[PDB]
């Protein structure tokens, strides 16, 4: 009854702006997708652009991540109508983030798309075996070339964990819709 939210995250749309929870604990979390953008236990999100991104959160000794696709503006909202906040697309450029080329600054993962699916990434310790580490909810690991536990269609229904170690720790939940 009382999430609030919809998930662990529990994501909050307002407009032009829309805010998420951290889960991992509530103490000191650390996010990295975009620092700019992310309080403490809390991811206030801004100017955002209509794509998908994947989040990583940190508190203490927890860690959770989810995917994040969609668009700001209107979609959901807390307690508000009316109101004239946030100029329509004020210098920006482009932004990216997180596309990939690891290998000098901690570490990243994302979601793929194939034809008509959708695989995944993750962090490697080793190089022999080993090879992308995921573990679901459900099911415990499975080394793959290429992280393939969903479609695009037929979405992975499942949140799954990624991480350096035989029993990955930051758990990245799937939901997308275009």
């Amino acid at each position: 009854g009382s999430h609030m939210g919809q998930e662990e995250f529990a994501v909050e749309i307002s407009g032009t702006t829309v805010t998420i929870t951290c889960p991992s604990s509530g103490d000191d979390i650390k996010w990295k997708p975009d620092p700019a953008l992310g309080d403490n236990n809390k991811y206030i999100i801004q100017n955002h652009d209509s794509s998908p991104l994947t989040v990583s959160c940190t508190a203490g000794d927890q860690e959770h991540t989810m995917y994040l696709n969609a668009k700001v503006g209107s979609a959901d909202d807390a307690k508000k109508d009316a109101a004239k906040k946030d100029d329509a697309k004020k210098d920006d450029a482009k932004k990216d983030g997180s596309v990939a080329k690891l290998g000098v600054h901690g570490l990243s993962m994302s979601v793929k798309e194939v034809s008509g699916k959708v695989f995944l990434q993750c962090q490697e310790s080793k190089d022999l075996n080993t090879n992308y580490l995921w573990k679901k909810g459900k099911e415990e690991l499975g080394n793959m070339r290429q992280l393939d536990l969903g479609a695009i269609y037929d979405d992975p229904r499942g949140t799954y964990t990624c991480q350096r170690d035989e029993n990955v720790n930051s758990t990245l939940h799937v939901h997308y819709r275009m």
